């Protein structure tokens, strides 16, 4: 049973991380727990009845996760989930089952096994159930590479958990290291100067952008991650249009691991 969701403490100093740790991507979405029906973080039922019903039928009691409409904006997702009414996803990152004191790695194994018994749940038409199985990170270099990866996939940053952590009915402290949020990359802007192609209906011949070279206050470097296929094609088909455009990107200050965020 769950009395209130598990919340995270903020990781400010990366050197504070107890290393053998389990990481997942920081999702920008609607926190939802399965307890009789789908509940939000305030533990009031999910306003969108179809989402509520669908997920309650699909998920086992004690499920914890995030609802989100894949390529939509946060404000779109918010109104779809939070309005008392399209395809959507549910990143399932925790499963209590019974005993909240059961270690985090173990609850994850419960989720994994449940899926093994019920594979078809990953096959729903409208609802995409995405099991958020953690990555074992061993050092700081691995943590930062992970944030770069995660940011390149469009996530906010990273969520850190100790393997033996319990499901706390409240916010974790930094010392507990049960659940921590990390956004170690810095936001910066750069002007686009040139582009480099990727492959050196029937439109399959056409090439797309592989990387963009940017200025960033005198220091030139390329950004080859952070864009989806759509972006790579658009940037390349109309490259003459983005030259001189300012792009938002992230990187780790001592640029290392640069990642494209957006235009303007």
């Amino acid at each position: 049973a769950i009395t209130k969701p598990l919340l995270a403490a903020t990781l400010e100093n990366i050197e504070d991380v107890q290393f053998p740790c389990l990481a997942t991507p920081k999702i920008a979405g609607i926190r939802s727990v399965k307890q009789t029906q789908m509940l939000s973080r305030t533990f009031k039922p999910i306003r969108n009845s179809v989402m509520n019903r669908l997920l309650t039928e699909l998920l086992p009691e004690g499920s914890d996760g995030e609802i989100s409409i894949e390529g939509a904006t946060f404000q779109d997702t918010t109104s779809a989930v939070m309005t008392g009414h399209a395809k959507f996803s549910y990143y399932w990152f925790d499963y209590v089952t019974d005993d909240p004191l059961k270690k985090y790695i173990d609850r994850v194994e419960d989720m994994k096994n449940y899926i093994t018994v019920h594979p078809h749940i990953l096959e729903h038409a409208q609802v995409k159930i995405i099991p958020l199985i953690p990555v074992e990170i061993n050092n700081i270099t691995e943590l930062l590479q992970y944030e770069r990866d995660v940011l390149s996939k469009g996530f906010e940053g990273v969520m850190i958990r100790k393997p033996d952590g319990k499901y706390k009915f409240g916010r974790s402290t930094l010392k507990e290291g049960i659940l921590l949020k990390m956004k170690q990359f810095k936001d910066a802007e750069a002007t686009i100067i040139s582009m480099t192609a990727l492959f050196k209906s029937g439109k399959v011949e056409e090439d797309v952008m592989g990387s963009i070279e940017v200025d960033y206050d005198g220091v030139v470097f390329s950004i080859g991650t952070g864009f989806d296929a759509d972006q790579r094609r658009d940037f390349w088909q109309n490259k003459e249009s983005y030259i001189g455009k300012m792009v938002k990107f992230k990187y780790f200050e001592m640029p290392r691991f640069p990642v494209f965020i957006g235009i303007r």
